[PDB]
């Protein structure tokens, strides 16, 4: 089967937000915020919720632009990731225990200390299309297969 992440990108006209990951599965790589979907909340729900934790941001509307699916050679569950994108947001954001936040200009994404599926369908988020990603890891650092195409309804 699978399971339902969030990833959260704050994207405004010259710079986009990242956190450096200081704890947990991809500690040190810089990242949308997000994690886990809980029983009792929806997915846009969930991610308002690790946005807040991770950076003590607010949302006034997050929009639906990606989803993908992860496969880890060996994990039993599929990582459904469904991305989410917003320009206005409400705070300044602050560290948290699992993020460092930092704003990128959109010519300096820093792809080489990202997950390397970024490389790949980031310039779609940053482009405005909606998308569909697949791919397949082997460990944290080996793309096996993937799959990327744009979609009407994400
Ligand atoms: C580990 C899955 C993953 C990812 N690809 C990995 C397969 C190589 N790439 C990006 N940008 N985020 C990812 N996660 C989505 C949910 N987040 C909250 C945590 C991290």
């Amino acid at each position: 089967a699978s399971r339902l992440y969030t990833l959260v990108l704050v994207l405004q006209p010259q710079r986009v937000l990242l956190g450096m990951k200081k704890r947990g599965f991809g500690a040190g790589r810089w990242n949308g915020f997000g994690g886990k979907v809980q029983e009792g909340e929806t997915i846009e729900d969930g991610a308002r919720r690790e946005l807040q934790e991770e950076s003590g941001l607010t949302v006034d509307a997050l929009h639906k632009v990606g989803q993908i699916v992860f496969e880890f050679v060996g994990e039993p569950e599929l990582m459904d990731v469904h991305v989410f994108c917003t320009d206005s947001i409400q705070g300044t954001p602050v560290e948290s225990d699992e993020m460092r936040p930092c704003w990128f200009q959109l010519d300096q994404i820093p792809f080489k200390d990202m997950w390397p599926d970024d490389s790949y369908w980031f310039p779609l988020l940053l482009q405005k299309k909606k998308f569909h990603g697949y791919f397949k890891f082997q460990g944290q650092d080996t793309i096996l297969d993937y799959t990327l195409r744009e979609v009407d309804t994400v």
